[PDB]
């Protein structure tokens, strides 16, 4: 007797894949985006296309009943939630948009780091250097790191 856990394994699955690029790249961006946080936090992400996952990545295109569901080339990028019931855990992205591996446009990996942040449950940061922030900035993948302000935020997640 002695049940214990604290996430450990973030099992995730994508609902569909942006045909805009090669699927490999599509999951690569979101994979890597997770991985970034999965490196810093003790969380261990795991994509599984075959089975049942804990969270779900909802790429939807100008559809689904919401207030700000999704919209075309601009407007909403993506919205997702960690600490909540039902949808909580799961992460929704504007498939309507033409996301790009290259920085030019909207980089999937870039936005993904923030939405993955939502799913893990990180609090909205308030510094332009953080990626969890509600704002956007053209972060250079050359650097590939999280801000100090961000890092305290993520470590706030005891699990
Ligand atoms: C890190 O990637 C982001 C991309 C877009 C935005 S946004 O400012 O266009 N926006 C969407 C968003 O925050 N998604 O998580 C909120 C908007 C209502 C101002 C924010 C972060
Ligand atoms: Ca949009
Ligand atoms: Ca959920
Ligand atoms: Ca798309
Ligand atoms: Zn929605
Ligand atoms: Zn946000």
């Amino acid at each position: 007797m002695g049940p214990v856990w604290r996430k450990h394994y973030i099992t995730y699955r994508i609902n569909n894949y942006t045909p805009d690029m090669n699927r490999e790249d599509v999951d690569y961006a979101i994979r890597k985006a997770f991985q970034v946080w999965s490196n810093v936090t003790p969380l261990k992400f795991s994509k599984i296309n075959t089975g049942m996952a804990d969270i779900l990545v909802v790429f939807a295109r100008g559809a689904h009943g919401d207030d700000h569901a999704f919209d075309g080339k601009g407007g909403i990028l993506a919205h997702a939630f960690g600490p909540g019931s039902g949808i909580g855990g799961d992460a929704h992205f504007d498939e309507d948009e033409f996301w790009t591996t290259h920085s030019g446009g909207t980089n999937l990996f870039l936005t993904a780091v923030h939405e993955i942040g939502h799913s893990l449950g990180l609090g909205h940061s308030s510094d332009p250097k953080a990626v969890m922030f509600p704002t956007y900035k053209y972060v250079d993948i050359n650097t590939f790191r999280l801000s100090a302000d961000d890092i305290r935020g993520i470590q706030s997640l005891y699990g």
